[PDB]
């Protein structure tokens, strides 16, 4: 498993100068503050309980918080269904924002980013559009 800091210091070297990142939690998962403190990445976590909760959660996130990519840590329950993964893509796709996701099922599904122990896996047509280079030495 890679960490959190490490993903998050991920992300900030894909999209550097990036600012607010949005976070999708299963309130009942499972288990970011040292992680958001060290990249200096603000880190805003909306939690959810049910499906019926993935869509206004979401928007609240890019309403009140203006965030600029969409984290996605793991999906052992909600966030392993097909419907809340489809959502979650679809919308942050059309709101402009890559998906950072724990698998690359995500990733056949239009995610941009995951990541395996630390190899980076990309979803090469989706992160050219989206501006994202990956490091020459990744």
């Amino acid at each position: 498993e890679v960490t959190p800091i490490q993903q998050l210091f991920l992300i900030k070297e894909l999209k550097p100068g990036i600012a607010r990142i949005g976070v999708i939690w299963d309130k009942n998962a499972a288990n970011l503050q040292r992680a958001s403190a060290a990249t200096g990445i603000k880190v805003v976590v909306a939690e959810v309980a049910s499906l019926q909760e993935v869509a206004p959660q979401f928007r609240t996130l890019l309403r009140d918080h203006q965030v600029e990519a969409l984290w996605v840590l793991e999906e052992s329950g909600l966030l392993g269904q097909a419907a809340a993964r489809s959502f979650l893509i679809k919308n942050a796709t059309q709101a402009g924002m890559p998906v950072f996701a724990p698998s690359e099922t995500w990733l056949k599904e239009g995610a941009c980013v995951t990541w395996r122990k630390i190899r980076l896996v990309v979803n090469k047509a989706v992160a050219e559009a989206m501006g994202i280079t990956i490091p020459a030495k990744y």
